């Protein structure tokens, strides 16, 4: 199909690991992705040969490290088709990026009596910062409800948007259900009210091309460690016209223009105004390598392979007795499920005993669990390095668990 | 002396680098330290063989990664002699740790009409968050002034501490002058007023043992990348009795106990309440390795070597014509200087042309520069892997620059 999963897997050293004496089947990339040698080695080589502080130090290594950091900002901006590299801020991850927007933009744009709209499928990262903001300023957090099939009940939007709505904060792809929301249309509607839209893209950017100009979203966030990259780094994109007006959030070195203890302090320009103190330079270098690696494979090639793998898994899972799936038939990336009346914790423990890593619990989406009237679900991630054989192991494992515990 | 600089240098791959065709002399560890292979490789090996999401996932790799992360928290806590591992919070760095205190503790404890005390030698990281807090709540930022020798004018403390003083925020070791402040005594005085004390320890923890119980500081912060460790990780220590009362700062997954869109959200216990979303697990593993590496060398051994190297450099620098040094004779770690009437930028450029990396500019301490009536200084860092020969190269370089540009 162009894509070769065996060639890709050869780049990921963890996929040779054994677990409990058995070949690992790592079906938990939606919690965090494994990293290819190209990414691991790019960061290690930077530490071994090129390391220095950044912030445009006088000397050669610092100047070169600074250039590498800004070149990754440019590469990230092209990856999401931002108009400018200066629309991207380096953060620790999706979570921090949402908190930055909620404090810097939210404190200046959301007032007492206003409302913000989220959905019932959001991850806690795209819930709690908004609850904190609503409590700080006296605003209301409104919620788009779910349908049984895991899609949003969009017929409720006329009831939720009004002349006090300032922001829609919405997931691109559900980390549990795999639902992809109709962002472009939702954003058109939000903008007709003058509301802005933040998109939580943490489960989208690894599965297919993402184009923030076509989406017209006002903010977009994602995390490097889910995009086959190092931990401790993520991206916040903000339209230039908004970002230029935002006040700083964290204060300290590098985000100032002048500091005076008698005349006060002035700030530098965006995006550097939002990056206080020494950045995670090693993580940035590794993120650049991850973007290069993913672009070289091709996100449309990845999307084709993953979609065929997902279709195969859904077909095979029909032969598991008493299996409940949650979410729509066209899901991306993740399959959420429960087996009979067995606790997800026990199902996931048996799968781990078989060498198969899935996630269990509430997946940082307690309101979603409550919608489905369950405390927890299992979740298998089917990423670009996973195989039909691993899917077969999952199915056989569930069949064995059902027979043993029934 | 026990310590062997040649043995230590053999662990640091960057110190073989050439710059401008010449052997690198890296005298800028105070901006960021080089890392030994043990640290680089510990992080790489974790990514190659053990990588998974943390937060106590069901499956083997996640459970083991979670245990490693909490074991590093325990190792860090023993390194600074905290009473408990649960008094330490993982942050990106010193800067973020100060911002966390300034928002979470500062918003709840500093009111209109109150005052906070800093010093004129602080880094911007230990200035700007407090300026932001003072502007948010209507409090006054007071300043301990400098003496000409780079020490604090402690006779002013009776004028600065009063019944409205809530916090002293103070550097352990100046990043420019190398002054070590008399923290234990200053903390006793602050506590007599009921004020708390945050210590900025970013330039202390690599030079000698640090014991927060003996200091009795209420908060202590430092950064991994200056302690021979990866970027993107640092530590905030807070006394348990204070930390347990502090509200969360960043919101999202992992820091909640329950999330409801109708009944609101409750928080988990400290320190995990302060760690929202996926942590920088790779950076944490690397920080654990850096602490192990430093402890194995011995901080009293490091302190002896560095102090002998500093004494040698100060003695040799007497033979540089028209050299101005800033700070006290007993400085740690850094030598700040200007050469004649030459701009620091030009001096540092010639040194870089000789293969010698120093920092130039305001060193994120504009109020300190202004105290000395200069726009900028040069700064040479003399760390545990630097040598007498590198000091000799610095001296010869300055002599050559003086002769060429005079
Ligand atoms: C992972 C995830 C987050 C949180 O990202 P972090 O890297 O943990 O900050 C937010 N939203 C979704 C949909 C996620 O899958
Ligand atoms: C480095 C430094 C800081 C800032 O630390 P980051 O790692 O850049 O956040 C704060 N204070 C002092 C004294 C420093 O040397
Ligand atoms: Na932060």
């Amino acid at each position: 199909m162009t894509f070769s999963v065996d060639k890709v897997r050869a780049d990921f050293p963890v996929l040779s690991r054994e677990v409990n004496g058995l070949p690992l089947a790592y079906l938990d990339s939606a919690a965090s992705a494994q990293k290819p040698s190209q990414v691991i080695d790019a960061e290690a080589e930077f530490y071994r040969h090129g390391y220095a502080a950044v912030h445009r130090g006088i000397h050669t290594l610092s100047a070169q490290a600074t250039e590498k950091m800004e070149n990754v900002r440019k590469r990230a901006s092209l990856f999401i088709n931002a108009r400018s590299a200066e629309e991207l801020v380096f953060v620790r991850g999706t979570t921090e990026g949402i908190n930055l927007v909620a404090n810097s933009w939210g404190n200046s744009n959301v007032r007492a009596g206003d409302n913000i709209i989220i959905s019932q499928m959001e991850h806690h990262a795209n819930i709690v910062p908004w609850q904190m903001l609503c409590a700080r300023v006296g605003a209301e957090l409104r919620v788009i409800p779910l349908n049984p099939d895991g899609t949003l009940q969009l017929e409720t939007l006329p009831t939720l948007f009004d002349e006090k709505t300032r922001l829609l904060a919405i997931t691109h792809v559900s980390n549990v259900l795999g639902t992809e929301n109709p962002l472009a249309e939702m954003i058109t509607l939000a903008h007709q009210h003058g509301a802005k839209v933040l998109v939580d893209g943490a489960q989208a950017v690894m599965h297919h091309p993402v184009d923030v100009q076509a989406l017209d979203c006002d903010f977009y966030v994602f995390s490097g460690h889910k995009l086959y990259g190092p931990t401790g780094i993520g991206i916040l994109y903000v339209k230039e016209a908004l970002l230029q007006e935002m006040p700083p959030w964290e204060g300290g070195g590098s985000m100032i223009a002048t500091v005076s203890l008698s005349e006060g302090t002035t700030w530098t320009k965006a995006p550097w105004r939002f990056e206080a103190g020494t950045p995670n330079t090693g993580g940035i270098i590794g993120l650049g390598a991850a973007l290069e690696y993913v672009s070289a494979l091709g996100l449309n090639n990845i999307a084709e392979y993953e979609q065929n793998l997902m279709h195969y898994a859904l077909s095979q899972l029909e032969s598991v007795p008493d299996l409940t799936l949650y979410g729509p038939q066209n899901r991306l990336g993740v399959i959420a499920f429960n087996l009979g009346k067995h606790h997800a914790y026990d199902v996931g423990s048996f799968l781990d005993n078989y060498g198969i890593a899935v996630r269990t619990g509430h997946h940082c989406a307690m309101p979603l669990m409550a919608y489905y009237n369950v405390p927890a679900m299992c979740r298998a991630s089917l990423a670009m390095y996973n195989t039909h054989e691993e899917v077969d192991r999952l199915v056989t494992g569930l069949q064995r668990i059902h027979r043993l515990l029934g």
